């Protein structure tokens, strides 16, 4: 196994997947790694499992109808792993935890999110469609780019933003388009 957390690429007290080479700080993977469970496999291997069951899920898809799919045990964990593909970026820290807003010349958002947010809603089953999910995970980055205007760190926002989305297109097989 890696001697590094998958997601905070940080060494320290590690559960090993038994299907693959990857590892995780306990809080890191998502859903938490399990108390028991002897084998134990993350979410990338059971992620890697529905495809294998069933090969015709990665054929392309609308968005449309992915977003109102019930948040059924199989969707609870794509959306999951989708946020675990956006802490694996560094630069997710900056929409970690709850954030506020002083800044002259702005006012801040009627409502705000951060990861840990949606982190916690997914744990307590608060969504019950994708879309659900996917709004606040849009809302995070559309919050920070009309918070900053025309600062640079206005780009931050952009360069998350397009690590979900393109994540959330694979996850999901969205068609591809030009
Ligand atoms: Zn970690
Ligand atoms: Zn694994
Ligand atoms: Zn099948």
């Amino acid at each position: 196994n890696s001697n590094i957390c998958e997601v905070c690429n940080k060494w320290g007290r590690l559960f090993c997947c038994d299907t693959c080479p990857r590892s995780f700080h306990e809080h890191c993977h998502i859903p938490s790694v399990e108390a028991n469970k002897n084998p134990w496999s993350c979410i990338f291997c059971r992620i890697k499992t529905i495809q294998e069951r069933c090969p015709e899920s990665q054929s392309g898809h609308q968005e449309s109808e992915v977003l109102m799919r019930q948040m059924l045990p199989e969707e609870q964990l794509k959306c999951e792993f989708l946020l675990l593909k956006v802490y694996c970026d560094s630069k997710s820290c900056f929409f970690a935890s709850e954030p506020y807003y002083n800044r002259e010349g702005s006012q801040g958002p009627q409502k705000p999110m951060w990861l840990n947010k949606v982190k916690t809603s997914l744990n307590e089953q608060m969504y019950t469609r994708v879309e659900g999910f996917v709004q606040d995970m849009r809302l995070i980055f559309h919050n920070h780019k009309e918070f900053y205007r025309e600062d640079k760190f206005t780009r931050l926002g952009i360069q998350v933003q397009d690590i979900f989305e393109k994540n959330f297109r694979n996850i999901f097989a969205i068609q591809e388009t030009s």
